[PDB]
RNA sequence: AAAAAAA
């Protein structure tokens, strides 16, 4: 308790600054960004977060409507109406589940720096893994920046070295894409940080205010998030009917079926081939893959494939976070260009203009395919989505209309030739032990999502493994592997380990 | 070994 809904039932800048609940100084800010205006959940959010009562802030808006500003303009309003009390310490921490995202945010604010300089004395510092940290502590020094944008990890590095010199008086924290970070692997990590703020908060343990931003939430996360939740009662948001789906309308959405999974990416190759000669190179997409080890040897064919045609940008966890960087801006600039990645780019990144979002497999979780697709048809903009899986991962599909009420109306069928597997497939470098890692991935990819998305371990699993035999040319073939390795994947029970490996 | 998450 206590859980308020304030469901999706005319607000503006000129507006909030003549009702006097915004300063000139960000109101120019925002204006000179020339929006066509504040979208829904920027209306239905801003003045709720300002008001001092005791209440926290639920927000569920569609992708690529607006939620960044949603609560950055807040933020700023807050340093605004505080300026002459510890301004030389954080009083807002954002945290995000991927590093670019809070980068991306980071940058976000730099743009609302950049348009007014009144604005640069609330500083802002960027604290996530794969940077220096010595570098981003002496700019925590030197800026004393009001706002903090982190991933939970280095987060939790500097508040257990300097929650004493920096986060003893913040009054909000932002849990942007909350839902992830309130699932298993973040949650603890996220109590921990809550706990810290609070403990060492000057006021009191309950001072902080907690904002929840996703596309993708409902009433389960307010008891995920009920040990985070300092305040007595909590404002729901809604922009989205509680039947209607959660996915953007304006994606034209698309499911690709194949016999086999190994062949969805033939589906895949020949769908952009049709994509690059019709729009002329004035392509751009991005590709989800479930797995780094897919994702690199999906980037190997693109490139043999569409080079010539497209830039072709691998991203994915195990990129060094200096080229992750590099690549999301060169890829949130360039015109055109092919995206390939996992599911580190499937939440909160904002690329300009893609036209197309497309899924060779599923993703880490089904709430992740709302936000796969969500990187396409942002502000305003039109978009198209792809999914391309075989037969057995229909399931999947099936669960998305159960839980989630997403119903993808265009579905259609899919039969390689024998001329494009013998030209994608010739045009492989990779050895049969690296195809071996790929699939084995895939496997442990597809059995860690089993119970998840209902699929038939007997007969899914098997199928994955099959993909190892198509990428040699030879389905009859199994993947070689010792009784060690067998007996360590623990099938060796069951018969569907017999039935896609053999021991050599 | 899945996808994230500083060591
Ligand atoms: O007042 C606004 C705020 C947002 N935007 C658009 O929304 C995008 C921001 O999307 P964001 O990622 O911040 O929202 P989210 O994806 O988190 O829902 C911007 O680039 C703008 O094009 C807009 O048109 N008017
Ligand atoms: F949901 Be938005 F893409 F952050
Ligand atoms: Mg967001």
């Amino acid at each position: 308790s206590k859980l308020i809904h304030v469901p999706k039932e005319e607000v503006t800048l000129d507006s909030l600054l003549e009702e006097g609940v915004l300063d000139k100084e960000i109101h120019k800010a925002i204006t000179r960004m020339e929006f066509p205006g504040l979208t829904p959940v920027q209306q239905k959010t801003i003045k709720p977060i300002l008001s001092s009562e005791d209440h926290d802030v639920i927000a569920r808006a569609k992708t690529g409507t607006g939620k960044t500003f949603a609560f950055l303009i807040p933020i700023f309003q807050h340093l605004i109406n505080t300026k002459f009390d510890s301004q030389y310490m954080v009083k807002a921490v954002i945290v995000a589940p991927t590093r670019d995202l809070a980068l991306q945010i980071e940058a976000e604010v730099k743009k609302i720096h950049d348009m007014n300089y009144g604005l640069k004395k609330y500083a802002c510092v960027s604290l996530v893994g794969g940077t220096d940290f010595r570098a981003a502590m002496n700019k925590m020094n030197k800026l004393r920046p009001n706002i903090v944008i982190a991933t939970p990890g280095r987060l939790i590095d500097v508040l257990e070295k300097y929650s004493n010199k920096f986060f003893r008086f913040v009054d909000y924290k932002v849990l942007d894409e909350a839902d992830r970070l309130l699932e298993i692997g973040f949650r603890d990590d996220l109590e921990t940080i809550s706990g810290i703020l609070n403990e060492k908060n000057s006021k009191s343990a309950d001072n902080i205010k907690t904002l929840l931003f996703s596309a993708t939430l409902d009433d389960k996360v307010q008891k995920l998030a009920n040990n985070i939740m300092n305040k007595k009662e909590c404002l729901f948001l809604d922009t989205v009917d509680k039947n209607e789906p959660e996915a953007h309308e304006r994606i034209d959405q698309s499911v690709v079926i194949s016999e086999k999974f190994a062949n969805s990416i033939f589906a895949a190759v020949e769908h952009i081939k049709k994509q690059i000669k019709e729009r002329d190179s004035n392509y751009k997409a991005i590709i989800f893959a479930p797995t780094v080890k897919f994702t690199s040897f999906l980037c190997s064919i693109l490139k043999n494939e569409f080079k010539k045609d497209l830039p072709i940008l691998e991203f994915h966890g195990k990129i060094t976070q200096n080229k992750r960087t590099s690549l999301v801006k060169r890829f949130k600039k360039d015109e055109s260009g092919i995206l390939v990645c996992t599911d580190v780019g499937a939440r909160g990144m904002d690329f300009p203009n893609v036209h197309e979002v497309l899924q060779i497999g599923v993703p880490s979780e089904l709430a992740n395919y709302i936000h796969r697709i969500g990187r396409t048809a942002r502000s305003g903009k039109e978009g198209s989505s792809v999914l391309f899986i075989c037969k057995d991962e229909l399931p999947f599909v099936r669960e998305l209309e159960d839980a989630k009420n997403i119903v993808i109306a265009k579905q259609e069928k899919y039969e390689p030739s024998e001329e494009i597997k013998s030209e994608v497939l010739e045009a492989v470098t990779e050895e049969p032990e690296d195809i071996s890692d790929i699939v084995i991935s895939l496997i442990s990819s597809y059995r860690s999502c089993i119970k998840e998305y209902r699929f038939s371990e007997r007969r899914i699993l098997p199928e994955i493994a099959s993909t190892y035999g198509v990428l040699l040319n030879d389905p009859q073939l199994k993947i070689p592997v010792s009784r060690r390795f067998l007996d360590k994947l623990g099938l060796s029970r069951s018969p569907i380990g017999k039935a896609m490996f053999e021991i050599r």
